[PDB]
């Protein structure tokens, strides 16, 4: 299984299930970097490049919608949709010239933005009929403010129609039902019984204090879904689940841990990339004033030109390089560095 | 012929003929816009919808190169051919969505260059075998630096592997030989005369004062250029070539309609363009001030959060909206506005 170790570009099918089968085995999870350009995904792959990682790239809703630009309207999800096809397409093209493996994902999709996750799969199965892959790895249902039931069903759905192509499911459960603060082991195995026989290409996000009163982290409770579903399967798999770890910016290097040792395979990360792809772009104009300010600037007079100085080459390259070292960070701590 | 009019997406072929013929007819050019990332797409495909107005897209050596991201090797091209099929793959997908005929380009390839051109080229031909269209719209050459022999010679190899894909061919032609500082109507038939039976899709940029001693701009050369070829031909068509304008920044509204009058259908923009992109971000976190500064920021103490104000998807955008303003004021000059 350690085969996708060597692979190139984006993977999906089986590969997807080895490299997080891989992550569970040897203790680490993967970042799961949101995506608005192709400035950011180039900014994720070459530093999951640098430090010999796998990356999971993924778009959510609105920075779907970003790959299509503003001006799209976006009232019956047009611009997420044909947004996250183009970024697909984008990202399935330029990430074997990386040379890491890459998990293309779309993030938190609630059931008002199900025409969204529909147009994606029209996409997902014509591609899928002509090339024998899908668009995607994978995507994200976010039904945790629906009922269990519900949400579970509506994962039945989708996932049925998604394992035709083999298709990565993740889903979030939350805490409404049907401590009371936190998901149950139970809850969490009656997602695993309703999809594992349909493929066990799915992923769990189950709510354990991550904030995304004040609720503590709890990642010992993830520890407890796995013991759970282990008992009720009735295997050796001590990570019998696929868990993900939503809005972990703040938790300290012990709770990944504890985390990832769970069987924690991704963990999202979006905010601090945000601003990591900020300062570079920030501390560019600042340092370098009044030489952007018009086509004249300085060193002398009127007679020097400024092209060298605005060309965006030039200076959004400077917000890759701080977001790739804001990525950089969590590789090490999630352990993903020099894995490949 | 005027069917292009009402097409949605890259245009391919006979189509972009057509649109070139529209445009000689109508008396207008079409701004060729140098795009470097996703943001930049979206500014011009953005401004020509508003505008009603064809464009096109086009991607330097460099800026390939940067859609690959400066972390790739380019010693061997490798990053400007990974990174031009890669914007060509976005651009083709995103493009329907903005209701516009657009023209997908490469600019200027040197001799030095030609590895370049080779790996597009391969990409163009593999998907012209699975698809019936190639991924470019259409090339550019740059062997003005070469005799005038050499450059059109290599430029029928090329054109004759292109013609099997029906792909459009740009190439340039200088002062090199083998007044003397502008390139006669003669030198300009020669090209047409090497490359017009091979396929009538090619389009010739000539040197005519346009810099990119004083050599002052010399529009009326181009109609000469015309008259030279028609006499030549034989025919009633008063403008034979498709003639390009390089490096037209600076130029009144009066030496552009002269050319435009004289059948020039292309008019490149970049560098106008990088500055008013910049513009837009450089006035955001200026008059937004300490409120990137950290993940703290204002207007309250340590209280208030920053993540509305450094995310991407708010100031890049900015940068995407002062783009847009410029490509509309060529578009007024160009009359290329309200078209479609
Ligand atoms: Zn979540
Ligand atoms: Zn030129």
């Amino acid at each position: 299984m350690a085969e996708v170790l060597k692979k190139s570009g984006v993977i999906y099918g089986d590969d997807v299930r080895k490299l997080f089968d891989y992550a569970q085995e040897k203790g680490f999870a993967i970042p799961a970097i949101n995506v608005t350009s192709s400035s950011t995904v180039v900014a994720a792959l070459e530093s999951a490049r640098d430090n010999k990682s796998p990356i999971i790239l993924q778009t959510s809703q609105g920075g779907a919608a970003y790959f299509a630009g503003k001006g799209v309207s976006n009232s019956d999800q047009t611009a997420s949709i044909q947004g996250s096809i183009a970024a697909a397409h984008y990202i399935r093209a330029i990430s074997p010239v990386y040379g890491i493996p890459v998990i293309l994902h779309t993030d938190h999709c609630a059931k008002k933005l199900l025409p969204w996750f529909d147009g994606m799969l029209k996409a997902d199965e014509e591609f899928f009929a002509k090339t024998g892959q899908p668009l995607f790895s994978s995507h994200m249902l976010d039904l945790s403010e629906e009922t269990d039931d519900e949400n579970i069903a509506t994962c039945v759905k989708y996932f049925e129609r998604m394992s035709k192509m083999n298709q990565w499911l993740e889903m979030e459960i939350g805490i409404t039902g049907g401590e009371s603060l936190y998901t149950q082991p139970e809850t969490v195995f009656a997602v695993y019984k309703a999809l594992a026989p349909i493929s066990p290409n799915f992923s769990i996000a189950a709510a354990f204090g991550n904030v995304h009163g004040n609720v503590q982290l709890r990642p010992s409770i993830l520890g407890e879904h796995q013991k759970y579903a282990k008992e009720q399967i009735g295997t050796d798999n001590k990570k019998p689940l696929y868990l993900v770890f939503h809005g972990g910016s703040g938790s300290s290097q012990e709770e990944f841990d504890t985390a990832i040792a769970s069987g924690v395979v991704k963990v999202n990360l979006d905010t601090d990339c945000q601003y990591a792809y900020l300062t570079g772009i920030r501390d560019y104009i600042l340092n370098k004033k009044e030489y952007l300010m018009t086509p004249v600037g300085n060193p002398d007079g009127e007679d020097k030109p400024n092209k060298k100085y605005f060309d965006p080459r030039v200076w959004v390259r400077e917000g890759e390089k701080s977001m790739s070292a804001r990525i950089a960070e969590a590789l090490e701590i999630f352990h993903t560095k020099n894995q490949l």
